């Protein structure tokens, strides 16, 4: 009936979205950290290749290790520039839009949860619309609904409730009078009329919209209107803009999964850096033919397809640094040493060794 | 009087906090980007030093430039690890806590803004408590209150309404009956009693708290109670935990201003990397007394205080590159070249030259 407490078929959907939005910061955390860890891994690969080039100068595989090292430096570099330029705003924008909307929902839902008179007359009713609900654990009567933001630790959010299309549970309502509103449980929050709703001496001046422009409450003796948020299109100035915004933001996310954070397993001449380095340094001739790139590569790699890039990488990994550099009975092989700070210093030990030579050498 | 619409004294404070908490994402953005830009600048300095050590390999000036280059690599490296480990969660946590609380406030304030009957009876009143206020632009009658989250673009923001100790304007209220509540404007949201408040056939079951546990609304014919939020202590399970949380998070922020993102202008032996590199590579005597560190440094730097570190740095920034390595009419000096990707390339050209000179020589 109109101007009556809300039955679970109204509020369970909003609970689901609130609890799903709760994971958006956790996701943002996960991604921002994933981007640095990946930048770090590319850096580590370039450090390992550089150190091999320093130890093994004179050989051709040393020149190969420089091309490997420059590619991974460039990866590690474009990763940090992607983090700055794209990923930071994206995850901040997702975290903020989702949290602001979660706040809006939660305030409304906790109003309803609190405006009750008896255990059978109130604003928040069970499915049956026989009793009011009570929070127990992080559920409002069994339904998982904490109505507060959980502590942010990294993890991937689900997209069940907010998908690529909009809010799936916030479909159109055909019969709000019956499916949302109880037959008799009283709620003044259910209308804007002075009799069984929010008006005191009169109906209010106009319709009130609640939950960030989700539900409209009229000053007339009528039932609620809810927006269908399941098939959204981007808009501005929309009454339920918060909903649009959290959707649009979540929808724009790529994660630390773009090109820059992914390794390339194609042919050597195609890898980030190779052809342009071969033209500039080795060939000293710009805009050359793919064959003459292929040729130079065969000198260092023994070919030009991914299996020779790995073979060099294997040499780089098997390559051991001095025990004087890494501890006691500790792992000395480069493939077994990780950590930018650690590897940056092993590199400076060998950059120092290379200076020593060239002062006796020239 | 009790069970009456709220006068500007009550709501202007919440407007101020909502609007301040609007800048928290903008700040988070600003910092996350500031951290990458600073990591980038340290990297650029290590790239410039490395290239000088390459272009001049085998000298003591190249040996000095290696120590400079390893310090800046280590900075750039610990910056990305600080970004990952500390700054990411910090700014995500600040953005989410603030946005969730801004959502909670805004929903309450927009309820009040909407529950009005006449232009003189309602829930949101002016200071005089004579008229109901209205939202024009991003202001509800003069006082700035957009009641929505602004688009996130970078900004450094000075906290005035939320600061180190809590929410400044959310003071203990001595006389809510008079300073908050009007004499006669009607608001059902002002109590939980069935006569002029939210109860329908009866008072509600208990007190309702609103704005994330800020204001308590009793089922009795009484005036509102508001929490003093201006001298907070961290707590758990608190009725107004959102407030505590946004405070604690904002209070924990350091910004991209920690050690790792700041340059060190102390003596050379004290700089990040120098003594440990001198012991490991040059001295090959791990655990050497600072005088013998001072000595080695004099060989490269011509001393051991900050003015010699800069002099090397001057040489480094002076050092020109090959004309072909730069754009049509672009500068060739290292001090005049910025951009990790750009400099990573110049470094690989010279790493290749060193490769070729070492074999041309050996
Ligand atoms: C992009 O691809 C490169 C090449 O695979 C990655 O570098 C490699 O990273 C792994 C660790 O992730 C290192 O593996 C080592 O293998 C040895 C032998 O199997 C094992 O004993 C060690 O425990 C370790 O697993 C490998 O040495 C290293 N290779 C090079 C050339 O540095 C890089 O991490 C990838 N980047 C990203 C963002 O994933
Ligand atoms: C930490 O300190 C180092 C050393 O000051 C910074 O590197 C230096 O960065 C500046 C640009 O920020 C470069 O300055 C150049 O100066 C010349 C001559 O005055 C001028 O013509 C150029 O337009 C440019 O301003 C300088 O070359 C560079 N020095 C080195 C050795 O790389 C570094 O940026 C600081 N780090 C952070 C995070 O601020």
């Amino acid at each position: 009936a109109a101007e009556k407490g809300f039955k679970q078929a109204f509020w369970q959907p909003l609970c689901q979205v609130s609890e799903e939005l709760d994971d958006q910061p956790k996701g943002a955390l996960f991604t921002l950290q994933a981007a640095a860890s990946k930048i770090q891994k590319m850096r580590d690969a370039a450090l390992r290749a550089s150190i091999y080039a320093e130890i093994n100068h004179g050989t051709n595989r040393a020149k190969a290790a420089v091309i490997v090292a420059n590619h991974y430096a460039m990866k590690a570099d474009s990763g940090l520039e992607a983090l700055k330029q794209t990923l930071s705003s994206q995850e901040v924008t997702a975290t903020a839009t989702a949290s602001y909307l979660k706040g809006r929902i939660d305030e409304y839902l906790n109003l309803l949860l609190q405006t009750k008179e008896s255990g059978t007359s109130g604003c928040m009713m069970d499915t049956s619309g026989t009793n009011t609900v009570t929070k127990a654990g992080g559920t409002i009567g069994g339904v998982p609904c904490k109505l507060q933001l959980s502590p942010i630790q990294p993890k991937r959010p689900a997209a069940t409730y907010l998908g690529k299309a909009g809010y799936v549970g916030l479909t159109r309502q055909a019969d709000a009078a019956n499916n949302f509103h109880d037959n008799d449980a009283e709620c003044r929050l259910a209308s804007g009329h002075n009799t069984n709703g929010l008006g005191k001496s009169g109906q209010l001046s106009a319709a009130v919209t609640m939950a960030a422009g989700y539900v409209t409450v009229a000053n007339s003796q009528t039932a609620v209107t809810v927006q269908a948020l399941d098939a959204l299109q981007e808009a501005s100035g929309a009454a339920h803009q918060p909903w649009i915004d959290a959707w649009k933001a979540k929808k724009a996310l790529t994660g630390a999964e773009t090109a820059e954070f992914r390794n390339e397993t194609a042919g050597i001449a195609g890898k980030t850096g190779v052809t342009k380095l071969v033209e500039e340094a080795l060939l000293k001739k710009k805009d050359s033919e793919a064959s003459e790139i292929q040729t130079e590569l065969k000198k260092y790699f023994s070919g030009h397809e991914n299996e020779q890039w790995t073979a060099i990488e294997k040499l780089i990994s098997e390559q051991p640094v001095a025990q004087n550099l890494v501890g006691d009975n500790q792992p000395t092989k480069l493939g077994e040493l990780e950590g930018n700070a650690k590897l940056t210093t092993i590199l400076a030990y060998y950059r120092m060794e290379t200076a020593g030579k060239f002062e006796v050498l020239t």
